[PDB]
């Protein structure tokens, strides 16, 4: 699990600052990554420190209009990202899971969250959040966006928590493609 979390941090999980502050950026092919809706990124991100103008930008949605917490960012820069849309799986359901941070204080930062588990609706933030994967692990602040995760599985991105649980937003292949 280590050796795929590694990989992912030197070729697709970056650190992108808006202006809410430091976020996990994980890289999904071409130029095209994801973010955490709340980041609220605008016509400019930092990507590990450098100004990179954001392309295109559009916050997912289910086809019932129900939030997913998740934005999809395109970046002007030259370097591609690696295409890890095959890894995106949707077979989570009990997956003893691994959060691939780097941003704020854990960068580089690899947590065994336990086993994971569709929660699906839920009320995050005051707003309701489809597709909610969920794990009884103490994420902290400061770990928004990290990479859910098991070896040659990505499952999501991490969005929120309440000090005991923790949720990802949920990954499919369908949100990258026009
Ligand atoms: C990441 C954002 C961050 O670190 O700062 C950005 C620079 C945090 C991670 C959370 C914080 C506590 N433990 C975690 O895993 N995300 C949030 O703080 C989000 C922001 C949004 C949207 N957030 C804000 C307000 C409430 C909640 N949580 C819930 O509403 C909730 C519901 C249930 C059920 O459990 N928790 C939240 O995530």
């Amino acid at each position: 699990n280590t050796e795929f979390a590694l990989s992912l941090l030197r070729k697709n999980i970056m650190t992108i600052t808006t202006s809410k502050g430091e976020f996990t950026g994980l890289g999904i092919h071409d130029r095209v990554c994801v973010i955490p809706t709340h980041a609220q990124p605008g016509d400019d991100v930092l990507v590990n420190g450098q100004k990179i103008r954001v392309k295109d930008k559009y916050k997912l949605v289910d086809p019932e209009n129900i939030n997913l917490e998740l934005t999809v960012l395109t970046l002007d820069r030259n370097e591609k990202f690696r295409d890890i849309r095959g890894f995106i799986s949707e077979d989570l359901e009990g997956v003893d899971a691994t959060l691939v941070v780097h941003s704020n204080n854990f960068t580089n930062t690899i947590l065994e969250v336990g086993p994971v588990t569709m929660a699906g609706l839920i009320n995050l933030s005051s707003t309701p959040t489809n597709r909610m994967i969920r794990y009884d692990y103490a994420t902290k602040t400061g770990q928004c966006g990290g990479v859910l995760c098991a070896t040659g599985k990505i499952f999501g991105i991490h969005v929120g928590g309440n000090g005991r649980q923790g949720f990802s937003a949920q990954l499919k292949k369908q949100y990258f493609v026009e």
